[PDB]
């Protein structure tokens, strides 16, 4: 546990304590400029985006710790208001206020990380729109498409500022995004695969995931749109081919994760961002 | 003839240049929001905040500078979104509602973020005041209600105002005046429709929201607007009472006062036409 932050193994104990107060000072600056007077409102909630805004700040010569600070911070807000949206879509009202509090301010902290930034969160918007708007031919190549817009392009952005305000490359932050954004595809894969192989199983009653994509194309038949129906179906999944068929997509992210980490800079965090490429793909 | 929106602006080439930057507005709004998400009603050049923009940028020396049509258009979009998202009910469905909202929300980010950092902060600091106003609607019961309505509604104009200054070019202190107008305005023009919603109907008591009237008479003696109401019977009821309680006339009193507050706030920018214009509009929102 000493080495571990936010489920992934950082091998070093002193190294974890760093990117774990890294990750600490960005939850406190969230937890700052969300409380007013007026309030569980930041409680998946998780460290995960956090600790991939330290690292990918780590690959960079000169991290600036208080930019990268605010990135994670605006970075993981997005997050949980995706979070409180995504609720309502499948209290109502203020869930959607909530996240809207959180979007802005998200807004508010961007801002201060000057005018490129603010262009990369904005852009960023536009993506996770897009993939809901997409959420509501091919089904399996749109199911990727959804997840690739709601989940890679907001850790692909962390992995862009990350570069960014440590001074990386120019390469090197092109090649942190697209790491970020196979990274958030791949760990949606892999919470999908998961909830099948069973901490609650199947509890994801109404969302075709990508498993059961593929299951549905072979050629028998799902009892899929109360407890009985829901084991039956899980029986079905764990055994079709699609099961093996997912993994084979998710191996595919697993593999482009580990090109694009191939290439960044042997520095210590390449290997902190390796492990969380394992843990991404693992059981969680 | 010179009016633009209801509201007398004063010369006929004024009031013309002002007409053509609302409707410059309206235009970079379809052409932006351009992708069946969401349907826009044409209303004409008669939006409240795009034209509190285009007047407050007559204060400076680049009224139709294109930054100002970009305010103009998101704070309108910022507006239109807490439209949709009223509407989540605890259009077709909630998810349209919150995608509609989510998508104008987008677009004014990619509008704003070209704007500049410090107008992103404008932007983003008042959505945030806009939502915590609404929270906040869900001590003194006063001074509750105008920050209240000061977040939820007069934020977003004082926006306006503040946006329409700085990028028509007007001076720093002539940015921070047209600011506390436009919060000042946006409060009286809320004040306006509560009062107005019970004159003549009855959506804020069906609502079981207090505005100012009702609150000004829950202080007398001699409080059935517990929670919200239903049927239209006693819905006629608590209009004609609130109608005869003296915290209606309160009320009155407490819109008069923010009107001359607005007219002190406008009273010392520069003797322009533009000055008379708001002057009008301040003029109109409360009568």
């Amino acid at each position: 546990p000493a080495t571990v932050v936010a489920g992934v193994d950082l091998g070093d104990a002193v190294f974890a304590a760093a990117v774990r107060a890294g990750v600490a000072r960005v939850e406190q600056l969230m937890d700052t400029e969300l409380r007013q007077a007026d309030m569980s409102d930041s409680l998946g909630g998780k460290r995960f985006r956090p600790l991939f805004t330290v690292l990918s700040a780590q690959i960079g010569p000169q991290p600036d710790a208080a930019a990268v600070t605010v990135a994670g911070a605006v970075i993981e807000m997005i997050h949980l208001a995706t979070l409180y949206h995504d609720r309502v879509m499948d209290g109502n009202n203020v869930a959607i206020l909530a996240g809207d509090y959180l979007l802005a301010t998200a807004s508010r902290l961007v801002a201060r990380l000057g005018p490129e930034a603010v262009r990369i969160i904005a852009d960023t918007f536009a993506q996770l729109v897009t993939g809901q708007m997409r959420e509501t031919v091919d089904s399996i190549e749109q199911y990727l498409k959804v997840v690739q817009e709601k989940t890679g392009s907001l850790i692909g952005a962390a992995g862009r500022l990350g570069g960014m305000f440590s001074g990386a490359t120019d390469e090197q932050v092109e090649r942190l995004s697209r790491l970020g954004g196979v990274v958030g595809t791949a760990f949606q894969i892999a919470r999908d695969i998961i909830d099948i192989d069973s901490p609650g199983t199947d509890v994801r009653e109404g969302v075709h995931t990508l498993p059961m994509l593929y299951a549905l194309r072979e050629s028998p038949d799902c009892a899929r749109l109360d407890d009985a129906e829901v084991r039956e179906a899980l029986t079905l999944l764990r055994a079709s081919p699609g099961m093996a068929r997912a993994k084979d997509v998710l191996a595919q992210y697993a593999a482009q994760a580990r090109h694009e980490l191939a290439l960044l800079p042997d520095v210590p965090g390449r290997r902190a961002l390796a492990a969380l490429v394992d843990y991404t793909v693992s059981r969680h």
